[PDB]
């Protein structure tokens, strides 16, 4: 997250860190046994770490659970990143408490202008590399589809939306991938892609979760 602030320990209790020996992507807890992340974050051997703040220090509120199965969207396209969403089932159910909570799926899609909260342990420099150990947050509005499409001509589909600032400065970035974009208490997006991080007129692009709710509900009920 570039141009954001330290969230505060466990103030984003549905945020998850996907670990394969190190943190490589974020995700969101949607119920005690399931996590939603981005399909471009797919790996074999994922351990889900819940209740995290500093990912390099065990502070006492974490739950480390291995994944039993991963399901990448049937129509995920790795070249265009269309349908960039994946579901991960936990081997054991997580214990929900104040520090570990699930986030709600949307009943409808959010409007341009709506303010959202984006979080993650991804890079914090636009021109440089600095990976934080504690969770970073960023409040950003959903942009209009026309500014999103003018920034990325022929690359935005109906399953994506842009959020951020065209002036540059604040954006999600590599490492934040798969993490949550929560607006009005619902999970509306998944950190997916962008052009570099925080560059002017190159806002972040997110998976539009409201288009996948029936696929999510049907898939977790049958697995
Ligand atoms: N398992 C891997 N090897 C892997 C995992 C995640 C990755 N992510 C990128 C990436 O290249 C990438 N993820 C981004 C997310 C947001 C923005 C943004 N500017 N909003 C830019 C991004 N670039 N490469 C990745 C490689
Ligand atoms: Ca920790
Ligand atoms: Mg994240
Ligand atoms: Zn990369
Ligand atoms: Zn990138
Ligand atoms: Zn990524």
């Amino acid at each position: 997250i570039v141009g954001g602030y330290t969230c505060g320990a466990n103030t984003v209790p549905y945020q998850v860190s996907l670990n394969s020996g190190y943190h490589f992507c974020g995700g969101s807890l949607i119920n005690s046994q399931w996590v939603v992340s981005a399909a471009h974050c797919y790996k074999s051997g994922i351990q889900v770490r819940l209740g995290e703040d500093n990912i390099n220090v065990v502070e006492g509120n974490e739950q480390f659970i291995s994944a039993s199965k991963s399901i990448v969207h049937p129509s995920y396209n790795s070249n265009t990143l269309n349908n960039d969403i994946m579901l991960i089932k936990l081997k054991s159910a997580a214990s929900l408490n104040s520090r570990v909570a699930s986030i709600s799926l949307p009943t409808s899609c959010a409007s341009a202008g709506t303010q959202c909260l984006i979080s993650g342990w991804g890079n914090t420099k636009s021109s440089g590399t600095s990976y934080p150990d504690v969770l970073k947050c960023l409040k950003a509005p959903i942009l209009s589809d026309s500014s999103c499409k003018s920034a990325y001509p022929g690359q935005i589909t109906s399953n994506m939306f842009c959020a951020g600032y065209l002036e540059g400065g604040k954006d999600s970035c590599q490492g934040d991938s798969g993490g949550p974009v929560v607006c009005s208490g619902k999970l509306q997006g998944i950190v997916s892609w962008g052009s570099g991080c925080a560059q002017k007129n190159k806002p972040g692009v997110y998976t539009k979760v409201c288009n996948y709710v029936s696929w999510i509900k049907q898939t977790i009920a049958s697995n």
